[PDB]
């Protein structure tokens, strides 16, 4: 029940891969998740997340062709987080992140 509680991270997707994906599950603390209804071929959406500061995201997606990716993030930081869905492996689905402290 905030009316000037502007006090609160922003979390941004974007599907820098070869699909299209229509049911990304995200984390960003222990309980808080919401979903995301479609992101095209190299889109992006961002959305508020409850929580004025994050250090874990935990994200959960398929594809266009019904392969399943991960995301298991516990090394945020910062007041903002974005995410770099991208390919790995053999084109495999990934999920990376433009992190700092990552040392």
């Amino acid at each position: 029940g905030a009316q000037d509680g502007k006090e609160t991270t922003t979390i941004r997707l974007i599907n820098q891969t070869y699909f299209n994906v229509k049911n990304i599950k995200v984390t960003w603390n222990d309980g808080k998740e919401q979903t995301v209804n479609t992101l095209g071929s190299h889109d992006s959406i961002d959305f508020s997340s409850d929580a004025g500061s994050v250090y874990k995201m935990d994200v959960t997606g398929t594809t266009q062709s019904g392969e399943k990716f991960t995301g298991h993030f516990k090394g945020l930081v910062g007041k903002d987080t974005r995410v770099f869905i991208e390919l790995d492996e053999n084109a495999d689905v990934q999920v990376f992140i433009p992190q700092g402290e990552i040392d």
